[PDB]
């Protein structure tokens, strides 16, 4: 396994260019399964998740190719199954379900198992599909779906807010008979992006971005060219990178409107933030960040994807911070790792109390999940001495060349195919 | 002191006309503090809470009078405070805050104390105001706010979804200099209703009903005529009345689109439902309800105000149901009371596991919650023998003559005064 | 209703004599139901709760008289039921259950309803009796028990650590045919106190105070005289009164060994402590307390009955404090009351995060818990100006003359007759 | 990286011998560090952890060798540190801390990070040692302890019931100056076990098994011969194995009173059990298990180590069943895996509602926990079809030849390897 070897303390400063959103590219790649014509998705970051998606798409009899773009030829889809291998590697493989059943009348996907950060059930996906008129059964650990002819429009109310289930139900409804109404739908920028992608293809959708999505079924989906939005989570991680290192920074290729809460939290931290129409600028004035209070919740509130990062920010901040996590059950893995580094913290249920310390100490830590890994990398950057982050493979699923981007910021980092 | 005597088991069936929403009439009644001209609010239910707002209003130097409607004249407001006594009996009293300091540059409201259901801080209200330029301080239990001149519109991202704080900020913003953007705003129907009422007065509002409300501060508010929307909770309660009694019912004067989550849940419990534009039809077909799973959350998800009612539904349903509460948490007072009647249930944190039973037994129970404890009267209706619900002043707070409506559905119930 | 008018701030200094424990007196009074001959219980505090138990005993046909002692003659008990009204005034009434069935083969108690601090089910009580051979049915809110012949000893492993259930099962077992083992029994000092009492009556018990209590049933219990232990919560509460007021105090007629957790906690808050066989001295050296961390759990861990008091301590302590409640998840009524007084806290589920402030301010607050009540009176002592605590009926239930005790310490406190 | 291959449905029945308990051998093996004369530890199971423990022992400069028993020679203990690699592969490595600082005046151990089942902080181990006078610092991920001369005994009250912290403080105190008192100590059979081992070495200990452990510091410890006690968890796992299958079983070298809670639950599940001073016999009578309720708490209540095992039982049992976990935050990993097998389960916070299903289908699943692992395997042992369990290394951590044992019990299990 690769590892990162980092040395600090180090002031993170400079310019950085945001990559396409991991969370927009994924659901759009799966949506392409609905397209009968050549498709061109632009601004797709290079990630292990995209690789696994191209690999899975190919397995489905799809024609895939990439650079900054990813060329998709879904005209010939031949197989209808996502093997245990793929789902195991990438949860998002569940996304092939809706499109497959909507276009082909059948589809199978290995029932995901527990996750690093939570049980992560797909109950809502299956449920939405059933509402759409698909027959679903569990066999050999396989979620078996099928429908006779076309899916049927329906008024579906979501139990809880789910990004993934909204993508799943939204996607399949595009090809169904009638009108679909997804109530209590996720408002995530990536939901909007995926809906727009679907509309580019000839779908009838409205309300994307609000708690209510209306879809009018159409005979088929063509093809086109779509540019995935900027990654709000990568952007956030960089703003933070600067905010905890007394540095300054400018984010090129960003979409400020997707991160209001994060920006508000940064300001509450004592950050000097300014925004353009495609750029964000943060300045710490050499100052130490102030502790803030954080409560994760669905968009546009504070995203759970920024959580590990904010904890880090609280850990080297002046004051006592409190972080409450409402989306994921086991999303504190980063904490004990940071303590190993000299941070003071206490966990109580779904909340962690942060007692800011002046400086961090280099140590050997373990990446457990993607966004915590990026938190550990950032911790290494500011901590004293050497920090080695084991299992940086997590980082590589959701981050495109993070070592390089950090390096350009003045980071002392080496990817090590060691020990 | 007021008590309900109920005899069952009794099949609930017939017709019912839904009154005006308590939760829409309250905030509109306080927003009236902004109008410099005679205002008439139509379709106001006759509730103890409405009497209290009237009382609070009068003491502000306000001209108030009611019947079907409530006549308001706030051109002469001289007193700027909500006393301890009123805030005690009536929590919504805090709503006087925003309008007062927006309109007169000042306001005082007693800080609400302990609440059985979950404790309920108003941090969000205060914070919101402060974001608008108001200076706030705590004195002798009173939240004191003031502003030199006019409030300044701001970009406010809510830490959490708050019906109350949203109304406070939305209301006050109508009179500020500039634009106010409320991100992560509550989507409640009563919010659309209050925004609409504010516009009827001369306010510039948009986004009401979505997570992003925009307010263009205007110079002053006039007066007008506005009809309060139907009561969604009262509707669901009656719907549940039929669903738990093998009954059949028709709701007249309803606004179906405000209760999709409740309609969907009911369907899941085996109910045959149909809707028109101002009516809702429910039929159990003599059927005992099917256990279901509930998760309260912000609108349009499952409403915490329907919670105790659904716990009842679960308690006498086939199978094991689960009620999880994310808004109030300690909102399970009805449970032990129902266990007094034969129900089988365990409370684990913010969740109640429901073990459905065939029959309930009449017994003496205690009302405590203004919406929860209508559940005890519903339970009385279908329970074996005689049930006495003490302290019915609770139901009188949120339910307009519930015994008259129940009686017309075929219930054996009598309001025994004093004892 | 009665009330407390308190004026501060006031440093709490002096001596106090600890009363007999409310919590040992109660179960011992109920156990006296098993005695065939006159019984004398010494050191019984004068409390509303003792009044109520006396009333209940009398209704059963018990002969009861009191001063410092309580005189009992249960030789001619003729009635076997605890009525709705009694149980509603004081839940300990459920304690009549076990002794009635074991001795008379029959017993009826009104099923306790919802509680302020938590649902407080009595499933373990009922279950344990059933394990001993009692037949039990729920009729009109009454837990009707009966045992064809004589109770039978059984091996009982408790699902949860329960003071109430351990007392009920233990009392009943004394008259059971055979042997009874209570595995995972509560270790509360009061459990030990009640067990010695039973022994003094001729019962065969051992293990009291440890995880497994063994009871060798006997044909009959006679009479005797028993001296109740000192009230640990009263003791802890006075300790807190000095630890939060930079004062000094000595407790007379105390039992240090029953409060090690509280003592250790106090030390951490920076208190100078000394103890002897029957006394405890607390010296804050004029110092403000250091925020501490608290986790309620079964004895000998930190007692949930000291919880609200430590919350108060954290509230005026230096630093950020954390209070976690594992016995009663809703035991936070006092927090918002304290917030009304200038305190700074956030409630996250079963945990309250305390941010110590320099001073508190007088305000009108409402008592609710026969323990937060005390906390509010303490806060009044150290707060700036005038504090009024409504509903002090609560205090009277758990504290014997708390105003004279405080008064003797320097407290400016007056009992107002309603206004 | 091997993986079990399983096939069913198979009826588990017959006779199995119980190995030494993993939980006693470990801390006992660590207490060895104190023994000046060769010690012979008996009944030690062949476990990955036992090997890793020996490896760790060796590194400190200790003679270690084994078979059925382990030989230790702490005579020439030269080295003072636990290496990152060891602490990483085995958390229990923190155990070497008390012995090192007690016996050698110094001791360093790599700070454990996050755990599979939860954060698992060692705050109590550290805080305790400090009560003993040890100076402790964190440097480079290393917990650094040292003491000027000898550890002074002190009165210590445990914030929480920690088995590990109870072993560490008890162990270190055996060589302390004066008497040590551990209040609110863990009561686990493994503490009784370890305490006995320590006394056997010439140390003064009492209270072991109760909530109060008293230690009188002695001048030094020597050798001896000690036999570890029977593995309660293994016994429970086997008893369950035989209960979920409808079979019969008999455990050898069992010690029944270490598991009263598990036994009673099995009876609630309708299983015919009998005990003898040495052995345990479970007979399902070909009957299917009955859904039960479970709450994990410290010994003697239901152990968390039997949690996953009981979820399985509930999963394939008649009716719904509830399981609540109070010891570990993230201990439901096995659930999603189980669902992959066709089980109906809902997770709510720290509670899992188990909907008993008639049958389980073979499927590929992932072992994650050294306790759930056994759960998946058992699941296969009764599932219709073929089941492959990945990363079965977990089993090897606390399971001596479990495939062998299961096979003797009539199971279709094969340890596939390679790939
Ligand atoms: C590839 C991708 O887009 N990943 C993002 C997506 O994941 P993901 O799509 O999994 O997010 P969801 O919003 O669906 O999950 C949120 C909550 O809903 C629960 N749930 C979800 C679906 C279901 O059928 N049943 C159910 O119980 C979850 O287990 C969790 O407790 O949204 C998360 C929340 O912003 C982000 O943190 C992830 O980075
Ligand atoms: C008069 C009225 O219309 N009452 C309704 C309104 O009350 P209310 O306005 O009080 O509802 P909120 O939406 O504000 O409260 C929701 C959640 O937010 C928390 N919170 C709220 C405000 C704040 O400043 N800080 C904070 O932490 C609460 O304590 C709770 O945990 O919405 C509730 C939820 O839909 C309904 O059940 C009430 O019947
Ligand atoms: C009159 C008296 O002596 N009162 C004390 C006693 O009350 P009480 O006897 O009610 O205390 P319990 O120990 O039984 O209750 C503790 C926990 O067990 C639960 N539980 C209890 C019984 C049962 O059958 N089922 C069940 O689930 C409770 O609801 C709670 O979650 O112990 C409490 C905890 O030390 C103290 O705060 C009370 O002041
Ligand atoms: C090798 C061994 O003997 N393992 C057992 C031991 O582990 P372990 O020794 O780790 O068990 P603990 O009793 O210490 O842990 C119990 C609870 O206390 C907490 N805690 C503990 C120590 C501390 O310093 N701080 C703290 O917060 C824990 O993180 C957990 O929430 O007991 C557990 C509980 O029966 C078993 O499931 C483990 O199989």
């Amino acid at each position: 396994m690769d590892k990162f070897r980092v040395q600090g303390p180090t002031r993170l400063q400079g310019e950085v260019t945001i990559s396409g959103a991991k969370n927009a590219a994924l659901p759009i790649l799966f949506a392409a399964l609905l397209a009968e014509e050549p498709v061109e998705i632009q601004n797709v970051p290079k990630l292990k998740d995209i690789d696994t998606t191209m690999k899975l798409l190919t397995q489905l009899g799809t024609k895939v190719e990439r650079x900054g773009s990813v060329w998709i030829d879904a005209s010939n889809v031949n197989n209808f199954s996502a093997p245990y291998d793929l789902v195991k590697t990438m949860r998002a493989s569940i996304w092939a379900l809706g499109p497959l059943v909507a276009r082909f009348g059948q589809g199978q996907v290995s029932l995901p198992g527990g996750d690093a950060i939570g049980a992560r059930p797909v109950d809502l996906h299956i449920f939405g599909l059933e509402k759409l008129g698909a027959e679903i059964k569990l066999e050999e650990g396989y979620v078996k779906a099928s429908v006779n002819g076309r899916l049927k429009g329906a008024h579906i109310v979501m139990d809880k807010v789910s990004v993934g289930a909204t993508v799943t139900i939204m996607s399949a409804a595009t090809l169904a008979e009638g009108t679909t109404i997804i109530e209590n739908a996720a408002r995530e920028p990536e939901i909007v992006d995926t809906a727009n992608f679907l509309v580019a293809l000839g779908a009838k959708i409205s309300g994307q971005g609000t708690d209510r999505i209306t879809i009018e079924g159409v005979e088929r989906l063509g093809g086109g060219v779509y540019r995935v939005l900027p990654d709000r989570i990568e952007t956030g991680t960089f703003l933070v990178a600067a905010a905890i290192s007394g540095g300054k920074i400018v984010c090129r290729n960003a979409q400020p409107d997707t991160l209001d809460a994060v920006l508000a939290k940064l300001r509450e931290a004592g950050a000097d933030i300014e925004t353009g129409e495609d750029w964000i600028s943060l300045d710490m004035h050499g100052k130490r960040p102030k502790a803030v209070t954080v409560r994760t919740a669905p968009h546009p509130a504070f995203p759970t994807d920024m959580q590990a990062q904010f904890t880090l920010l609280n850990l080297v901040a002046e004051g006592t911070g409190v972080i409450t996590e409402t989306i994921f059950e086991n999303r504190f893995m980063h904490v004990p790792e940071l303590i190993r580094m000299g941070a003071h913290a206490e966990i109580e249920s779904n909340t962690v109390i942060c007692h800011g310390v002046e400086k961090l100490s280099g140590a050997q830590v373990m990446a457990t999940d993607l966004r915590a890994s990026a938190s550990l990398v950032l911790a290494g950057c500011i901590a004293e001495g050497t920090t080695v982050v084991d299992r940086i493979y997590h980082i590589d699923r959701g981050y495109e060349r993070i070592e390089d981007k950090l390096r350009a910021l003045g980071a002392n980092i080496e990817r090590v195919k060691g020990e």
